[PDB]
């Protein structure tokens, strides 16, 4: 007998899920992955419920102080996010330490502004003080700062999550759907914003009928939506029928390249600007661990949400299915490669860097491959730091083996404030 407790309130959309409030106890009847069956101990009705909405009874999970599967970085962008406060605090799971828990709190430096400081728990973080409990240790550090940075007011604010997609509807029926407004038309197709059976709010891609086959565009579509992760767009489903339809959840802010030319983009500090390409980095480390290749990486092809979450769309299209963006082998050979991704990303970086202005301003296809050729880079900047365009450079260089990994530029970028020595602190 398995009892888990609803973390979050839910409202049923569909025809067999479960609405509950937040606290309702819930018995399990199957563990069936992202959709658990349950019995309800407050309705007594059985049905379906997400199973990220729940945590096991007396599980960390269900306070709301902790934050599980939870990085360092994550920690500090859930902490700066609109919402929270000095002495805003998170526990969490620590990164580095496999099977402890790490602290996480706001706080202000005089000099750089507000900061999340981080340090280990052991429990205890400092001998002098010893707690039984977590409970405990989050108590005592909210009435005085016992030599922590700043004292503990409120818990981080969490997010409801998002809803997964509904059961065994990978493939739909067109009838499921209504496009209720185009946002974009091109040479494949179009996108519209649109609604799956009244409840959800989605994109929709539409594919011209093309070179390609039906049956093989499937097959893309259909390993694509097993390599998911928090930094690429959501694929949700497919209609099957020609003309293929692809569904993915909506971006509120549509594209990087449109959010960072509108007056809300350009309100954006340069930290803030660090942190979406580091959102970017971190999606293309993923790709590149996993031995693909995008092709077709720039702005255009970046998604923002309300919360200004960045994610790479169009992973998989350019595999099926812009010059400036492209490194001189590809241009030359079509050798493209994870290499041949890195250097468009150095370009995307100085795309967001410069408020989405165009690549090489003033200069046509033809110009610009012969300037590459010579050895001309893009000039650095009014507003760019030395070391973000010595980043941009070793993207740029002629041999793609001396390229970075993305797996070390994501490094860089999402510590580019912050010594090594000091990602802990340190309190004897
Ligand atoms: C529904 O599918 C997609 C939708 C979008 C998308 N574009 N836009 C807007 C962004 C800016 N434009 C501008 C045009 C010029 O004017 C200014 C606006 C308007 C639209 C969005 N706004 C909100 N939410 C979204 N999801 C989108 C991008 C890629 C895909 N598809 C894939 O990612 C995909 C296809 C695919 C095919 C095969 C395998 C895998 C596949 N994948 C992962
Ligand atoms: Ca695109
Ligand atoms: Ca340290």
């Amino acid at each position: 007998r398995i009892i888990v407790v609803a973390l979050y309130d839910y409202e049923a959309i569909h025809h067999e899920d479960l609405s509950f409030q937040k606290g309702d106890q819930m018995v399990v009847l199957e563990e069936s992955g992202e959709w658990w069956k349950a019995r309800s101990l407050a309705t007594r009705k059985e049905g379906y419920i997400p199973s990220n909405y729940v945590a096991r009874v007396d599980s960390l999970e269900t306070e709301e102080w902790f934050f599980k599967g939870i990085s360092r970085k994550d920690a500090e962008r859930q902490l700066l996010a609109p919402g929270n406060m000095l002495g805003s605090f998170m526990i969490r799971d620590s990164e580095t330490t496999k099977g402890s828990y790490s602290l996480s709190v706001r706080d202000y430096d005089p000099r750089q502004g507000d900061t999340v400081k981080h340090y280990k728990i052991r429990f205890y973080i400092s001998p002098r003080s010893t707690f039984s409990t977590l409970q405990e240790l989050v108590d005592h550090y909210k009435k005085g700062n016992d030599g922590l940075c700043q004292k503990l007011s409120v818990p981080c604010m969490s997010s409801k999550p998002q809803k997964p997609w509904e059961k065994d509807a990978w493939e739909i029926p067109r009838e499921s759907l209504k496009l209720e407004k185009k946002l974009g038309a091109g040479q494949f197709g179009e996108v519209w914003m649109a609604t799956y059976n009244k409840h959800t709010k989605v994109a929709v891609k539409t594919m011209k009928p093309g070179s390609m086959s039906v049956e093989a565009f499937l097959a893309e579509a259909n390993v694509m939506k097993t390599l998911q992760h928090d930094k690429l767009v959501k694929l949700h489903a497919v209609v099957t029928k020609e003309p293929i339809y692809i569904i993915t959840e909506f971006m509120a802010k549509g594209s990087l390249l449109d959010f960072l030319k509108s007056d809300e983009g350009s309100k954006q500090p340069l930290p803030k600007l660090i942190d979406f390409s580091a959102q970017i980095a971190e999606g293309m480390a993923f790709i590149e661990q996993r031995n693909y290749i995008h092709r077709d990486l720039r702005a255009a092809n970046i998604l923002v949400s309300a919360s200004l979450v960045c994610k790479i769309a169009d992973f998989g299209l350019a595999r099926v299915i812009p010059i400036k963006w492209t490194a001189p082998e590809a241009i030359n050979f079509g050798s493209f490669t994870i290499k041949s991704d890195v250097w468009s990303f150095g370009i995307l970086l100085m795309e967001i860097v410069t408020y989405g202005r165009i690549p090489y301003p003033g200069m046509s296809n033809p110009e610009v491959i012969r300037a590459l050729e010579r050895g001309y880079r893009m000039p650095r900047p009014e507003n760019c730091p030395e070391e973000l365009y010595n980043i941009m450079m070793r993207c740029w260089k002629n041999r793609p083996e001396e390229r970075p990994t993305f797996e070390y530029i994501q490094s860089v970028l999402d510590d580019f404030y912050t010594a090594t020595e000091s990602q802990y602190e340190e309190i004897p």
